[PDB]
């Protein structure tokens, strides 16, 4: 029989046996990974379909059993207290056995993993950003022990339903599935695959944490409270459902790429009291048809903001505006006439390429380096 050897460090090795188990044995913390294909077991992922970390390894490092495409189960002895980035990345993970003492998690951890229920183990303090990215998991439940939980616990867990937080967690809480701070101050997370087609932001919401609500299945309408000021980095990004927004004038920060590829979003109502309209804002948005922006600070239109919303056609510039920067309104085919306001004093070469928008204003002129300016 096959038994495969790998040296993983001067106190920790690796077995392969024909059972398909890659068992971890020694003592310390395993090294950490930076690129894939430096894994030892790289050239014999198809191989295995178990791993078990054994006592005496008191960490999993940085991608140690990344693309491991085979692996359904993970044993963790209760000598590990960190599990390292992406180190279950793109593994077939569908359960877990163990991990009592595992404190910190890093980032994409269980990246394109085949979970369904999953609960954190009890010694959990930290979640790392973008752990679920791609992940088939439908439930994930907080214990009490988590204090931090990073940006995007659910960003592309697309099958995601429920988030529950122990009523004993002192930093987290979750109100109808949906994860929160334990002051409801800060939306963490919003479920994918959540049910309903309205949801009223609460009162109390300071913040949407970047990727709140993306790639949400079924909210048609989304109310942005009076009391939110900070909307993340794609906190709406590629929602399936939502037909309208409005961001009113209490909004005074904005990520970018927010409501980036809204294939249903038909209107747009932007009031945030913010200096620019941020980067890639509706890009994608393929159906939005009427956009008002309206706050006398705005200045700015960064690229991208309205790019390849070719059934766009009545846009309404703030008052005040002063710059349209390259490829604000790329492949605006609908897009054939717009009111330019008198603050304009550059359009950047590019802003309305492959719009229908043909004429520029005045008091601009063409300079010999393409930008429209004074």
């Amino acid at each position: 029989g096959a038994s495969i050897t790998y040296n993983v460090s001067s106190t920790i090795k690796g077995v392969l046996t024909d059972d398909g188990v890659l068992t971890i044995s020694g003592t310390g913390a395993m090294p950490d990974y930076t690129k894939i294909a430096n894994i030892p077991w790289y050239k014999d992922r198809d191989r295995i379909s178990e791993v078990r970390v054994n006592s005496g390894i008191t960490s999993i490092g940085e991608a140690n059993f990344n693309s491991c495409y085979n692996m359904t189960k993970v044993t963790v002895a209760s000598t590990v207290t960190s599990i390292g980035d992406g180190a279950f990345a793109d593994t077939k993970l569908q359960s877990y056995t163990g991990m009592e003492r595992v404190k910190k998690f890093g980032d994409y951890v269980f990246q394109g993993t085949d979970l369904d229920d999953f609960e954190f183990p009890g010694a959990t303090t930290e979640i790392g950003n973008y752990i679920f990215y791609n992940s088939s998991v439908k439930r994930i439940v907080i214990p009490k022990s988590v204090t931090t939980i990073k940006d995007g616990i659910g960003y592309k867990a697309e099958n995601l339903e429920k988030i529950e937080v122990s009523s004993n967690n002192k930093n987290y809480v979750a109100e109808n599935y949906v994860l929160y701070n334990k002051n409801k101050t800060i939306l963490e997370s919003y479920p994918a695959a959540k049910t309903g087609t309205e949801f009223t932001i609460p009162s109390t919401v300071k913040t949407v944490t970047a990727y709140g609500f993306s790639y949400g299945k079924n909210l048609k309408k989304i109310t942005i409270t009076s009391g939110v000021t900070t909307l993340g980095d794609g906190a709406f990004y590629g929602m399936k459902a939502l037909d309208e927004i409005a961001i009113p004038k209490n909004v005074t920060s904005i990520g970018s790429f927010l409501l980036q590829n809204c294939t249903a979003l038909k209107t747009l109502n932007f009031y945030a009291k913010v200096k620019t309209v941020p980067y890639l804002l509706c890009s994608g948005c393929s159906n939005l048809t009427k956009v008002v922006m309206d706050n006398s600070a705005i200045e700015t239109l960064e690229p991208r903001v309205f790019m390849d919303c070719v059934k766009l056609s009545s846009v309404t510039l703030p008052t005040a505006l002063k710059t349209i920067q390259v490829y604000a309104f790329k492949n605006c085919k609908a897009l054939s006439t717009i009111s330019y306001p008198k603050s304009i004093t550059l359009i950047e070469s590019g802003a309305f390429e492959g719009s229908s928008i043909t004429k520029y204003p005045t008091w601009l002129s063409k300079g010999n380096n393409g930008d429209y300016g004074i």
